[PDB]
């Protein structure tokens, strides 16, 4: 492979052999808009490593990661998260009664 300019994400390219039974505390790194990085600590090795996002057991975990890396895609319609610019959208829930 030729040497790229300086494109680099927090984690380098991940391992497509890592197992769920071989991994410890598992986290996904929120990159620049990079390939979501599954950062894992190896259960036996103790070493930090990244899991391949396309791994068949990872795809399931990815769903979890998708629930983590969620932006203003819906957020229902009663929750006005609040921004610091413009805010031309209005999500009101003035019917507080339950």
């Amino acid at each position: 492979k030729p040497v790229s300019l300086s494109y680099r994400c927090p984690c380098r390219f991940f391992e497509s052999h890592i197992a769920r039974a071989n991994v410890k505390h598992l986290k996904i790194l929120n990159t620049p808009n990079c390939a979501l990085q599954i950062v894992a600590r190896l259960k036996n090795n103790n070493r930090q490593v990244c899991i391949d996002p396309k791994l068949k057991w990872i795809q399931e975990y990815l769903e979890k990661a998708l629930n983590k890396g969620r932006r203003e895609e819906k957020v229902g319609k009663k929750e006005k998260i609040g921004k610091k610019k413009r805010q031309k959208k209005r999500k009101a829930a003035q019917k507080r009664k339950n």
